[PDB]
Parts: structure tokens; C-alpha cells; sequence
């Protein structure tokens, strides 16, 4: 199932949605954020890029999905050397 959804939110895209949609949701995100723009900020810019490629690996996606942010971003639930 899927526990945290704060990437899939900063995405603004339903968890249900696979790693290429997802894609898409950061496409239109990077583009609302983007710097080049009037609505630019480097800062939401960031977060996105951050849920993006947290959610683009299948791996730390399930990891996410399973455990969350913290675990997705150790890249495991376990911690050591």
C-alpha cells in the first residue's frame, strides 16, 4: 500500500500512477517551478526534483511507498557502513 504521499504530492500526481506518469507530474511541476519563469523558485524547484527521482527508481519508489522519505532516501530501512 501506500503509506506517505508527501512526494506524490509535492509531484501533485496519484501515488496509483507509475513511474513514467509520475515523470509527467514532475514535467508540469518543473515547469510551475521552473527558474526561467515568472513562478520560478529554486526551492519547491528542489523538493520536486527530489520526489521525482525518488519516485523514478522503481526501487526507492516501493521503499518510499513501504517505509517513506527516510528509508527512500538511505535507499533502505536498514542503516550502516
Amino acid at each position: 500500500s501506500v503509506k506517505e504521499t508527501k512526494l506524490y504530492d509535492l509531484l501533485g500526481v496519484s501515488p496509483s500512477a507509475n513511474e513514467q506518469e509520475l515523470k509527467k507530474g514532475y514535467r508540469k511541476a518543473a515547469l510551475k517551478y521552473h527558474p526561467d519563469k515568472p513562478t520560478g523558485d529554486t526551492e519547491k524547484f528542489k523538493e520536486i526534483s527530489e520526489a521525482f527521482e525518488i519516485l523514478n527508481d522503481p526501487q526507492k519508489r516501493e521503499i518510499y511507498d513501504q517505509y517513506g522519505l527516510e528509508a527512500a532516501r538511505s535507499g533502505g530501512p536498514s542503516f550502516g557502513p
